[PDB]
Parts: structure tokens; sequence; C-alpha cells
């Protein structure tokens, strides 16, 4: 198994906003410099693109890091995915991909924080 990870996502509807707290991940499997990134789907504009900072050294990373999207309709929720991958960071050599899951939107109510605890997948 790749690890796990915990997450909350919140639709603030009000605001035509998700976000996506990316919290911690427990027993990671690349030592590792992991880091998390979200990618919309249906979306190619690197705007559909966001990321958590690096964290050193750990296999069990806490970020408590909360990452947002704004201009999401209720459209977007029913039609759109939130990909989520957990990546290794290895400087000056290649990153690794460690593991990821998927979200669709239309599992969310809005204004309702709905959290998360996902095995992590290959691609």
């Amino acid at each position: 198994a790749l690890g796990t990870l915990d997450f909350s996502l919140l639709y603030d509807q009000e605001n035509n906003a998700l976000h996506c707290t990316i919290s911690k991940a427990k027993g990671l499997k690349p030592l590792a410099d992991p880091y998390v990134k979200l990618h919309l789907l249906p979306g190619a504009s690197k705007a559909n693109k966001l990321r958590t900072k690096t964290l050193r050294n750990t296999l069990n990373p806490s970020w408590n890091e909360t990452l947002t999207y704004y201009g999401i309709t209720d459209e977007d929720m029913i039609r759109k995915t939130l990909r989520i991958s957990v990546c290794d960071e290895d400087k000056f050599r290649h990153n690794e991909f460690i593991g990821e899951t998927r979200v669709p939107l239309k599992k969310l109510k809005p204004n309702h924080t709905k959290t998360f605890s996902i095995c992590l997948e290959k691609q």
C-alpha cells in the first residue's frame, strides 16, 4: 500500500470557492520529501493546479494547509472531479509520484465541510 491521506473539502457556495484542507498523510511508501498537488478535472489550465508546501524527511507528514479554488459554480460541483496527488520531492533530480485519489465534487454539500481519509492508489 502506498499510504493514507487525510483531508477536508468545503464548497464555500456564497463565495464560489472550494477550500481544500490538506491535513496529513500516514505511512507513505515512495524516506521522502512529501508534497501534495491538486488538479480540477475537466481542466487543462495550470490555474486548475494548486500545491502544498514541501515537507522534509517524513513518511508521515502533517501539512495542515488549506488551498482554495475560486470561480467554482454549482455546475462545476456537478461536473468536476478533484484529483489529489502525493509526490516526493527529490531536489535537483526527478520528483517521484507516490499515490493519488480523486473526489467527484458532486459528493459534497454546500457550506458543509466533509472530511476524508483515503488509502492512495497508483496512476
